[PDB]
């Protein structure tokens, strides 16, 4: 912060103005900026169109859009407005490529069943209209003051309507519409980069949330597209006007000229800076030529939304807000867009330990699932029940989605608890015959400041499990300082995984004969002989279950929707083991273990 302060200083030339400072608090916030992770993720390995979003081809025709964010620090003061608000703003990173949202899938870990984040995501996807496909669930109370709450949301978009994320030329505008400006959430990003015990951790750092206004700007927005008026697009979330404007032309390597006067305001008593930095969500930023702002105008009011044109995009490298004809600030655009970048340290990790027990609470609750009717499966392949969500775009093409972490583990030693929950989040994907094809992902840390290490570890391990499964990172997110008055949670990656199936080719259950296949203990070099085999039972029609657990409740009630009842005799586990669950007619034939432990029937 203050080291901060004083290179802001030197590069200014001088001592910041009011707005000046309340503009870099946000933009050279750890959220925002990013300071500590810049080196980190630059070193991992990349692919697909990455535009707060990052997507992927699947059959030339389509791709997938799919990204994880999170809401942390808003969720552990105001639980059912922080996660709803969460579920918004990721739809909003999906639908500002182009995409139509198609699947969320949530990853809670909290020390108790906080009704008030179930609800809210439901509530919020559900009055929106894109279902919930999945979403893990660790309760341990090590995260009693800071719960997690990482959301992942999946669009499929046309390879030919592709929108970008950033401005491309001088003389485009820029046109912000959507639900009306107000005084919410002013300084919320520079709340979700400290500690709980912070002096903006009130209820003015939080987020309202409006999903019918969200519903609208789904509909209006994809209108724009369909008429090709999006010539790019950001989201606003943290930063309002502010970090959406500038950084649409700092990418571009342009200029802007903000007027914010002509922002729709619900609070006109509002000022300049408040009307900058403000967070109030269900509002899109398009980027555009003069001519097409008329259409869109049009198609957002009678979609009962309003916005305005209220930049230009200039050639010259300066960022120039204005109020009316009178000057609110005016700053190098690359400033901004850049924060100080902090030096990394260099890990090497150590032998695979010997993880002991640790559980996580086994509070498998459908009851609240139901109550709030936050359906988990209406409309896959296969139900997720299993693990892995299987949607289709085709009658014989499809993708998966996975969200595993392995905090437990990770607990214990940063590098290989990460590592493994990588590695793992291959098996399920491979388990349900798709082909893995790309990576998002959420870290979960505390202070980088404080232990240094083990966000080296974290990000070491996650860049050795791309380079040694041949998955590369598509898009993540990175919430730092996830700590109370000291306390830090534990590291936690959260690993989203796509993958790449024919849904005419994927296995249902049937009355048969279950097997352990694989090891009771972990060894990396094996690992990939496990991949071989999953592949090759997949292949030949086999059900495959990839638990930690080997068989979990949800399993067994999800086994029951097909009338099916399995008796195993399942075999003692290791924390971090090789084994999956095979089912099949015949005994399977592999160059891994076989075991016959029981039988699914009736
Ligand atoms: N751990 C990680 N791995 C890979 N990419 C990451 C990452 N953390 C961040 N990114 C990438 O950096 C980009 C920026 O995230 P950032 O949180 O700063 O902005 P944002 O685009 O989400 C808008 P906002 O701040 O308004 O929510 C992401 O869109 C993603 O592609
Ligand atoms: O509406 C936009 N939501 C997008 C967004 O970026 N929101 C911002 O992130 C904070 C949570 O970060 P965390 O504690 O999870 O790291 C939250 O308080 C918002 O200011
Ligand atoms: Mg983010
Ligand atoms: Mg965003």
């Amino acid at each position: 912060k203050l080291r901060y302060l004083n290179i802001l200083k030197e590069k200014l030339g001088r001592e910041p103005t009011f707005v000046e400072l309340q503009a870099f608090s946000v933009m050279w916030s750890e959220h925002c900026g990013y300071s500590h992770t810049k080196k980190y993720i630059r070193r991992l390995p990349k692919t697909g169109f990455e535009g707060n979003a990052g997507v992927v081809n699947l059959d030339d025709y389509y791709s997938v859009a799919f990204k994880i964010e999170s809401h942390n620090h808003p969720s552990a003061i105001e639980p059912y407005n922080g996660a709803a608000t969460g579920v918004g703003g990721i739809i909003r990173d999906v639908l500002a490529m182009g995409a139509r949202p198609t699947a969320i899938f949530d990853s809670l870990h909290m020390s108790r069943i906080i009704d008030g984040i179930i609800e809210g995501i439901a509530d919020y996807g559900n009055s929106i209209g894109v279902p919930t496909v999945g979403g893990e669930l660790r309760i341990s109370s090590l995260y009693a003051h800071n719960p997690l709450v990482n959301v992942l949301a999946a669009g499929v978009v046309r390879n030919d309507m592709l929108v970008d994320s950033k401005a491309s030329r001088p003389g485009q505008v820029i046109v912000i519409f959507g639900g009306a400006t107000g005084r919410d959430g002013i300084h919320g990003a520079s709340f979700a980069s400290e500690d709980l015990t912070g002096d903006k951790a009130t209820k003015l750092s939080i987020q309202v949330g409006d999903p019918f206004a969200e519903k609208m700007l789904i509909e209006a927005f994809l209108e724009m597209v369909e008429e090709g008026l999006v010539e790019g697009a950001q989201d606003l979330g943290a930063g309002g006007v502010l970090s959406a404007t500038s950084e649409l032309v700092a990418k571009g390597n342009l200029g802007a000229i903000v007027h914010l006067d002509r922002v729709p305001l619900r609070e006109p008593d509002m000022e300049p800076w408040e009307i900058l930095i403000s967070e109030s969500q269900e509002r899109m930023a398009v980027v555009t030529s003069p001519q097409k702002a008329s259409r869109i105008l049009e198609i957002a009011r009678k979609h009962l939304l309003f916005g305005d044109v209220v930049a230009e995009v200039i050639e010259e490298p300066v960022y120039r807000v204005m109020y009316r004809n009178d000057l609110v600030m005016e700053v190098p655009v690359q400033l901004l867009a850049n924060a100080p970048e902090e030096d990394i340290v260099e890990y090497t990790p150590g032998k695979i330990p010997e993880f002991k027990r640790v559980e996580f609470e086994e509070v498998n609750a459908r009851e609240v699932f139901e109550q709030y009717d936050h359906m988990v499966g209406t409309d896959t392949v296969v139900p997720p029940g299993f693990g892995a969500a299987v949607m289709r775009i085709k009658r014989d093409g499809g993708y998966s989605l996975v969200t595993h972490s392995r905090a437990d583990l990770a607990l214990q030693d940063t590098y290989w608890g990460t590592l493994i929950a990588v590695l793992e989040s291959v098996r399920k994907t491979l388990s349900v015959g798709a082909e893995p094809l790309a990576i998002t992902n959420c870290v979960n840390y505390g202070d980088p400041d404080v232990d240094p290490v083990g966000l080296s570890a974290m990000m070491t391990a996650l860049k050795n499990a791309c380079e040694f499964s041949g998955v590369p990172v598509a898009s993540g997110n990175a919430s730092l300082y996830n700590t109370y008055q000291g306390k830090p949670i534990p590291p936690t990656l959260v690993v989203g995984m796509l993958g790449k199936v024919n849904p005419q080719k994927v296995a249902k259950p049937k009355p048969s004969k279950v097997f352990a296949v694989g090891w009771n203990d972990f060894e990396l070099e094996r690992e990939k002989e496990l991949w071989r085999a999953i592949r090759k039972l997949s292949e030949e029609g086999a059900f495959i279950l990839s638990s930690s657990q080997l068989l979990t409740r949800t399993h067994v009630e999800t086994f029951r929707e097909y009338g099916l009842k399995i008796e195993v005799k399942l075999p003692e586990v290791r924390p971090a083991h090789q084994m999956v669950l095979v089912f099949s007619e015949r005994t399977p034939v592999v160059d891994v273990p076989v075991k016959e432990i029981g039988t699914l029937s009736r």
